[PDB]
DNA sequence: CAACCGAATTCGGTTG
DNA sequence: CAACCGAATTCGGTTG
């Protein structure tokens, strides 16, 4: 139970807006999350990955915004 | 990572518990705002430790409409 | 890449 | 514990 994800933080309306993009190829992920925060103006979107193989493409070919921050990282 | 508890449940009541959860906020570090996997929400909340998490679940009354799941993040 | 559109959703706070 | 309330935010999709 230990899932590969990555963590993008910058403008909420700007993830908002690249989660769109992301779920146009919904194959180099499993699940992306709603833009959340913690309760700081920036916002935060959450992916999971079925493997490090999956995790690995999505970051060799998925174009992330200079503006978005990429955090990657493990959850349970 | 960083121990942590995920709450789901209704949105609103998610919300309206975390409003609550401020009361004893000596006891968590941070909570987030109520989210969701793109009709259930979410609620994130770490700790400063292990034990601290501990002393939030069997301090903090959270819903039987909300189910409790422990974890690690980030 | 994100500012923008109208609408649905979520926010802190209240009330019962 | 959450339906409610007024008000702010976030949403999917569009557009430049």
């Amino acid at each position: 139970h230990m899932t590969p994800i990555i963590h993008l933080k910058g403008d909420r309306n700007s993830l908002k807006c690249l989660r769109y993009r992301l779920r146009k190829h919904s194959d180099h992920y499993r699940d992306i999350s709603s833009t959340w925060h913690w309760t700081e103006k920036t916002g935060i979107l959450t992916v999971t990955y079925h493997s490090e193989t999956q995790r690995t493409k999505f970051l060799n070919t998925v174009a992330i915004p200079d503006s978005v921050q990429i955090l990657v990282g493990y959850m349970t």
